[PDB]
């Protein structure tokens, strides 16, 4: 007697999903580009939760952040409003409603101090 439910293979595929985090391409000291890829793209998934936070700065281990991509087709997120001259730990992990599949190998990004020649 299944009254009603959603996402059957969610608790089966979710975890399975193996997100491969390449590296947080640091473009600017105030913004970092995050890229990743998945072998088995989940159909139930609603998007991706990119958690980031400081590790060296003062805000370090102070309060974790979350950037809801809100797009199951966006395998890359951009974290803005970042401090310059400080490492930042970020990890990509899938999520449907509340739960979130296994997190990828947290990669630390070092935001240079001197801004380089950027265009855009």
């Amino acid at each position: 007697g299944s009254s009603g439910s959603s996402g059957r293979q969610v608790q089966k595929e979710l975890g399975d999903v193996l997100v491969r985090l390449h590296n947080p391409v640091v473009l600017t000291p105030t913004t970092v580009q995050v890229t990743w890829t998945v072998d088995r793209q989940p159909q139930f998934i609603q998007g991706y939760r990119v958690m980031y936070r400081q590790t060296s700065g003062l805000q370090a281990t102070s309060s974790w952040q979350n950037l809801d991509a809100k797009v199951p087709t966006e395998r890359s997120a951009v974290l803005v409003n970042l401090k310059k001259g400080v490492t930042y730990e970020i990890k990509v992990r899938p999520y449907f409603n509340e739960f979130q599949g296994m997190d990828s190998e947290s990669k630390t990004v070092r935001t240079t101090e001197e801004s380089g020649p950027s265009s855009g």
